């Protein structure tokens, strides 16, 4: 590992607090994406100009033209990328992508098969991963190993920094952290390994009491995710102490009720991570004749990686995140 004295900064966009994207320029000249920035998953996609325009998603988003780049270097290995939330499927190529400032030959897929449903709900066209080689489909190198190996970031980590929505509506920080975007000091908790952005959890209180993970449980603390997720069985028990229904794809409080519900608490290393109501219910309105949902839904999620709980946007807004590659933890400080 070779360090410089180097950090670049991507702005994020907020789409309605689930939805966080930068830009990313991929070819030459660069033909720009608005891109997630994933810490759950470690490949690069966006979508092709090879995918059939019979996918809807395909027509709504910016397409990548190998066609109209000069550095472009074909590769053509199949790749299927199976998150817990959709599928898309496609190619490998290689090409120059610009991020925040940094220029880096990077191995991407393009993607030919996006389905309507999720990715019509996308306002970004691609995902960026930001996970470890392990869990990278095709053992494709990932984008921030190869920024690592230029040796021009000041320090092996990155950070992210979410809004709550003229407001900046995010920020990564790779090399380092930002000091305006957080406050008090940094607590750090180790990896349970490498190769995947998850730590040991020692419970989860909703109110004074610890009902959930009381004999301890894994967390995945993913920038990808818009919400905080546990197993189908963690979230029932969670919801039923909350008085929220289940609905379909999301858990619904009557919004007037929204402002009476408990704390929630993680216990992640030697400290507790509170989230108020106001951090995890999506208060429309006070309306007694009104639904309002909760930023927090059952994921089950398979093994390897998984039964595991997910600390998704919910969770990073309230805690401002830098994930240390150099360490194999992750830190949280009070967002600001
Ligand atoms: C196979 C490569 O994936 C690895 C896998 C491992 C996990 C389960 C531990 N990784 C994952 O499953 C991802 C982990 N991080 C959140 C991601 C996400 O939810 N996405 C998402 C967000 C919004 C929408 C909208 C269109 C509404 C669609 N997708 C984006 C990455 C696509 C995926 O769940
Ligand atoms: C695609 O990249 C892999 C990884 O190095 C390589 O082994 C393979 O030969 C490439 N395929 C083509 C056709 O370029």
């Amino acid at each position: 590992l070779t360090l410089g004295n180097t950090t670049s900064s991507v702005i994020l966009t907020n789409y309605m607090d689930t939805q966080y994207y930068g830009e990313i320029g991929i070819g030459t000249p660069p033909q720009t994406f608005k891109v997630v920035f994933d810490t759950g998953s470690s490949n690069v996609w966006v979508p092709s100009s090879k995918c059939s325009r019979l996918y809807t998603a395909c027509v709504y988003h910016k397409l990548f033209d190998a066609s109209d780049s000069s550095s472009y270097k074909h590769n053509g290995t199949e790749l299927t990328l199976r998150y817990s939330t959709g599928t898309v499927s496609g190619f490998l190529s290689q090409d120059i992508i610009t991020v925040g400032g940094i220029t880096v030959t990077q191995m991407f897929g393009e993607v030919t098969e996006m389905p309507a449903l999720p990715f019509m709900l996308a306002e970004f066209d691609g995902v960026v991963g930001m996970g470890f080689i392990e869990q990278a489909i095709g053992r494709v190198t990932p984008i921030f190993d190869n920024i690592i190996s230029q040796g021009v970031l000041k320090e092996d980590v990155f950070s992210f920094y979410y809004n709550r929505d003229q407001s900046l509506g995010g920020q990564i920080v790779l090399g380092g952290s930002d000091p305006q975007h957080y406050e008090g000091n940094f607590h750090y908790i180790n990896l349970i390994k490498t190769g995947v952005w998850q730590i040991q959890m020692k419970g989860v209180s909703v109110g004074s009491s610890t009902l959930l993970c009381e004999d301890g449980c894994l967390a995945l603390v993913d920038t990808g995710a818009s919400y905080i997720s546990g197993s189908t069985s963690s979230i029932e028990k969670l919801m039923e102490a909350l008085g929220a229904k289940k609905r379909l794809f999301d858990y619904v409080v009557k919004c007037n009720e929204g402002p009476t519900l408990p704390d929630i608490s993680f216990h992640l290393g030697g400290k507790e991570y509170t989230l108020t109501s106001a951090d995890y219910v999506f208060q429309e309105s006070y309306s007694s004749k009104k639904l309002c949902t909760l930023a927090i839904h059952a994921m089950d999620i398979p093994p390897p990686t998984g039964p595991t709980w997910a600390l998704g946007a919910t969770f990073i807004r309230k805690f401002y995140t830098e994930f240390d590659r150099r360490n194999n933890r992750i830190g949280f400080a009070l967002a600001r």
